[PDB]
């Protein structure tokens, strides 16, 4: 027996540069991936999250992401003891679209936050958001 | 002169708890609403978040959201200077439907992260994003 | 058994508004407070923190510190899961002398960070360490 | 004219591992390093933190710090807009004498935590600190 998360599903329209979008996100359960697992022991079955963003009849992007497609921007100790948990459509901006990515500690409501940007072309950049602290 | 954030718009479709809910959510700028000036010496006309949440005929929430809703997690002082950017549906937990809310400061790429929770029968709260460190 | 910290101990002299200043602060396990027991089930023996400043003869503050403390800027479901770490000098600033204080997840990496500001007549300040995100 | 922060400086005794350590942190401006802009337009000059740390007649470590001694662990674009703020004594842990060490965005309170961990034999490492979020 091992900790499985329950599949997630959204479908989101909204317009960029006057043309009209539709995404769908889908997290499931990756059984190929390597297990996560906490200081307490149980083991967790990471996640994969297909991205099928849409322009009328055309396919912009239909990519499936892992926890991996961000260890360009997040050390490996972190995200080796974290699981995919969403990718959601964040807001447009000049450069793309843009989605708000987490990666999760497993038996926590603690995440990292993350950015997919995808251009009108498809183009796609990973950013991994800043997060400063302020004393007063 | 007075600088004005564009109008985004999004609709959203998930389930929660086995049933399909519709989220609508509309940011337009708000003249009503104080205006916000920065160090620089331009003021910005600060925005109104409408988020209609429907499930099938039933509407289970219809609220014009400001930066004002925040004012019970948010300090004064920082909440005068931010404009309120988005409220964009993040996930569904036990608690219930989950939506990422930010207010930013005008000329910069800064921004407080916040959440709004709405359970299925309409009971909304609002929350302040906290943080933990993890070093090594 | 019955888990403890290590008795950590640290002496600090600084200049505060061009008079100078020795602080003192020592961390013992302190067997009175409640214990803290993790998912795992080991019990953890919270700590007390003596923090002792001086300007010359004077003694501007003699505090022996707790986690609750903190009481009225961390929740109470946090804050009894947590242990007292640290108490450390950070830095002077027109309100008073700062301190980064921490609490702490047993058996884990992750922790809280406070912060104690200590003006120069002895009023003494607590506050939780915020966040905003910066992308791009 | 441009803007320059004040000369802080501190000396912290503490025991590791059974011995008596001596440090010295001093941060002054550096005028050689390159300048910080801000948005609104106002220039300032960055500093140097010269970290001098001795085991009685011994010098485990003399180094002078610099913003840029974080680019293995920070992103450009968030340490060329930001200035070496701080270095100060944090804890012993078995791997060694760890520092909290900050860079902050000029004209604000805002940091980005940082930590530089020194063992008994003077080898030096850095670290990020990674700051997760909690939803409730």
């Amino acid at each position: 027996g091992l900790q499985r998360m329950q599949t997630s599903k959204s479908e989101t329209d909204f317009k960029f540069k006057g043309k009209d979008y539709h995404s769908l996100v889908s997290r499931t359960p990756d059984d190929n991936l390597p297990h996560v697992t906490n200081e307490l022991g149980d083991t967790y079955v990471d996640n994969k999250i297909v991205l099928h963003l849409t322009r009328g009849n055309e396919t912009v992007l239909n990519k499936t992401f892992t926890k991996n497609d961000f260890s360009s921007v997040v050390d490996a100790n972190f995200l080796s003891k974290s699981i995919l948990e969403g990718i959601v459509y964040d807001k447009t901006t000049p450069q793309g679209i843009v989605y708000a990515a987490s990666v999760c500690y497993p038996q926590t409501d603690l995440y990292m936050p993350l950015s997919i940007t995808i251009t009108a072309d498809g183009k796609m950049s990973i950013q991994k958001v800043d997060i400063l602290e302020e004393d007063y």
